[PDB]
């Protein structure tokens, strides 16, 4: 499953090892093309790395300080630390790749 995190919690949520946090939105059509494919890159790597929601409506701030600008935008988080970024819509083989790039 995909914990959804916010602009309150992202630093405790983020702080431990690998995890990727899509940033999304209700209006946004890519996103939804690409939700299913998360769901099942989350089952895959249970145990591995975690896949965060954040929608950038209700949490402005953290889009804000990772420099999201468009959207769907995936940012692969490492020890805290922003190591990787994909852009648009994106098959399950491409975003397995570039986690274990960094696992």
């Amino acid at each position: 499953a995909i914990v959804k995190v916010t602009d309150a919690d992202f630093d405790s949520k983020v702080e431990s090892g690998v995890q990727l946090v899509d940033f999304w939105a209700t209006w946004c059509g890519p996103c939804k093309m690409i939700a299913p494919v998360l769901e099942e890159l989350a089952a895959d790597y249970e145990g591995k790395a975690d896949i965060l929601k954040l929608d950038v409506d209700e949490n402005p701030s953290t889009a804000a300080k990772y420099e999201v600008m468009s959207i769907p935008t995936l940012i692969v988080f490492k020890d805290g630390q922003p190591v990787d970024k994909v852009v648009g819509f994106q098959p399950k083989e491409n975003l397995a790749e570039v986690l274990d790039k960094h696992l």
